[PDB]
């Protein structure tokens, strides 16, 4: 994954890396999860252009449907940890988290999110994510 991260400076080969992820998919789950976490970190860096980040997020959302429950839960926990760290400055991570939540312990996940303290200057992005995936009657209150 580190080599792919180094090679994805231009952003042209990242799609080929996704094919490599497919080569991982058909050991595979852990490599895919690590690649997803590193891609989330790279998008959080913000160095990549808007179009490349949008295409990468779309491809990741499309590919996340086939992933198993354990990898999805691990990615959700990592996203919650990143939100607690408050190092997010783009809505692409919010869209990815919304897609992961839509794929679907979900009630416990949103309850734990509710118990947490929000980071100022990211409340609008949290609201964007919440309208992306609606909550229940009691959690929304």
């Amino acid at each position: 994954g580190d080599m792919v991260t180094r090679q994805a400076l231009r952003g042209r080969e990242t799609a080929a890396l996704l094919k490599g992820i497919f080569k991982g998919s058909p050991s595979g789950v852990l490599r895919r999860l690590q690649v997803y976490k590193h891609c989330v970190s790279l998008v959080e860096s913000g160095d990549l252009h808007v179009g490349k980040v949008s295409e990468i997020i779309g491809l990741l959302m499309l590919e996340a449907r086939q992933l198993p429950g354990h990898a999805l839960a691990e990615l959700a926990t990592l996203f919650v940890e990143v939100i607690k760290r408050g190092s997010l400055s783009n809505g692409k991570s919010l869209e990815l988290f919304s897609t992961v939540l839509t794929a679907l312990f979900k009630k416990q996940l949103i309850n734990t999110l509710c118990s947490s303290k929000w980071d100022p200057q990211c409340v609008i992005h949290l609201a964007n994510m919440f309208r992306d995936i609606p909550l229940s009657g009691e959690e929304l209150q």
